[PDB]
């Protein structure tokens, strides 16, 4: 209500004018609420510990009584501790000022003795209090459920009233630190590649376009750091990774956010067989450090098993077994069109899709849509993997694996294409498909090609959406894993 806004304004202006400071520069804070609970786990009722402390906390519940005022204080992590304002300890005016100015939502400083109530509630028997932050907007009423849209628009309020919001936010922080600790112990170095690029590449997505005033030209927010992380391989970096933001200006839904966080690792003198092992162990180690179990709990009550080895299937024979028909890279595109036409699959015909795109959409409808447990699918068509090296022995296939978890693409990994001549052909075929109506096709990068011509060692690289890693570990939506998603 707007009347409650001016009521809290009058309390603030009256407090400020009368010499009291509703927003002081500091308060003699000596203890947190958490260390007081840990220092006194069990205490009998009516106990005077004698420990004189000075604590702070947001008032989330207040109960007025004649000579004794009760108030529940809550600090940042959710730890709670009761405040006791009695006439016998704070005096008359300090008691009356508490009833006059303190409202629910205010951040207050309370100095006193750690005691337990007659009911056994661990409290701080105050002898003097002070306003730390006079709140002008009251917190939502108790158990007034915040809508899903309100939780995003006001995450700061969501972190005060909902314990699930604090746990998920602290879980994401633990995941980001677990990824760094797990990669750094393997010899990987975290590097930084530019987010403002002159030509967006390294993935298949539409970029954000902006204007530079220093260069007087159009720049692009990066969709992937792949092309610049490959420059580090040519430069000498053997084990390198980047864990930061990427911008893909496309549609947003339950699994896509235009601004999101990725992980890209690159390991010299290793193949995609080695990167699939690192990615599996990394995810399993992140689950241990951030959740405490590889059988993670899901919001529906079920438990998802992430431990042990994971199934690895090849894409062409898995589609062959699912169809009951031999499908090879030699299978003509017209055959795959007729197979997709019989299956009722809707694939656009004005986009220049050929053999490679048809096998991908056929595998998803027959194999990918049925997976649930962590499963790798490897050996992809050459047309849909421009930055991936051809297979060492199987013709027509490339050395790329895809990691699906609960019907969600979590990670990918290539045996990196180091041949500059073949890489130029891949770019020519991509720009060929873009001229055929494929807006997702990549563009030829002369600067990246020139970097390859100096010699890039045989290496393997990975990519993983950290936001989808949070969805895998927690089961929450993609917007719930972000503190402030711009929606
Ligand atoms: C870095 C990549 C490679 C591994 C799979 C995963 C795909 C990626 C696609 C993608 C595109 C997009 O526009 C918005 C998004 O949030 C994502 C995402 O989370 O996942 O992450
Ligand atoms: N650039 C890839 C991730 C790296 C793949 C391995 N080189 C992507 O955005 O999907």
């Amino acid at each position: 209500l707007p009347e409650q806004f001016r009521i809290r304004q009058a309390k603030r202006a009256d407090l400020l004018a009368q010499g009291r400071q509703p927003y002081p520069v500091d308060v003699p804070r000596t203890h947190t609420l958490l260390e007081i609970r840990q220092a006194y786990p069990d205490l009998p009722v009516d106990a005077r510990t004698g420990e004189i402390v000075g604590v702070t906390g947001r008032v989330v519940f207040a109960r007025n009584s004649g000579k004794l005022c009760f108030a529940t204080l809550q600090e940042g992590d959710g730890t709670q501790l009761q405040a006791m304002i009695s006439l016998a300890e704070v005096g008359q005016e300090a008691l009356d000022n508490w009833k006059t100015y303190v409202d629910i939502g205010d951040i207050v400083f309370v100095h006193g003795e750690v005691i337990t109530s007659k009911r056994g509630e661990l409290s701080v028997l105050a002898d003097s209090w002070q306003m730390a932050a006079k709140a002008l907007r009251p917190l939502p009423v108790a158990h007034k459920e915040m809508s899903e849209e309100s939780r995003v628009r006001q995450r700061y309020v969501d972190l005060i009233v909902r314990d699930q919001a604090r746990k998920v936010a602290r879980q994401r922080i633990a995941v980001m630190r677990a990824i760094r600790s797990a990669l750094e112990r393997r010899g990987f170095l975290e590097v930084e590649t530019p987010m403002l690029q002159t030509l967006a590449g390294g993935a298949a997505a539409r970029p954000f376009v902006t204007h530079s005033n220093a260069l007087d030209t159009e720049l692009y927010l990066r969709i992937a750091p792949e092309l610049f992380l490959k420059r580090c391989l040519v430069g000498g970096f053997e084990r390198v990774f980047e864990l930061n933001r990427v911008f893909r200006n496309e549609g947003a839904d339950s699994t896509h956010s235009p601004e999101f966080v990725m992980l890209e690792t690159y390991q010299a003198y290793g193949t995609y067989d080695d990167s699939a092992v690192v990615t599996r162990e990394l995810i399993q180690e992140v689950a241990d450090e951030a959740i405490g179990t590889r059988q993670v709990p899901l919001p529906d009550g079920t438990v998802y098993d992430l431990d042990g080895e994971w199934e690895s299937i090849q894409m062409y024979p898995s589609l062959s077994e699912a169809l009951g028909e031999e499908i090879t890279p030699d299978t003509p595109a017209e055959t795959l069109w007729a197979i997709a036409d019989r299956l009722g699959l809707d694939i656009p015909r004005d986009r220049g899709y050929g053999h490679g795109k048809l096998v991908e959409e056929l595998w998803e409808h027959t194999v990918g849509a049925k997976l649930w447990a962590p499963t790798f699918v490897k050996d992809f068509p050459v047309e849909t993997t421009p930055l991936t090296r051809s297979h060492r022995s199987i013709p027509g296939v490339t050395e790329k694996w895809d990691l699906y978890v609960r019907r969600i693409e979590l990670a990918t990994g290539y045996s990196e294409l180091t041949d500059p001549i073949i890489q130029r052909e891949r770019f020519e075929a991509q720009a060929r498909a873009a001229a055929a109506g494929d807006d997702e096709a990549m563009a030829l990068d002369e600067d990246f090609l020139a970097a390859l011509e100096y010699g890039m060692p045989p290496s393997t690289g990975t990519g993983m959406g950290i936001d989808r890693l949070m969805m895998t570990l927690t089961g929450l939506s993609i917007r719930e894993t972000v503190l402030f998603p711009i929606v």
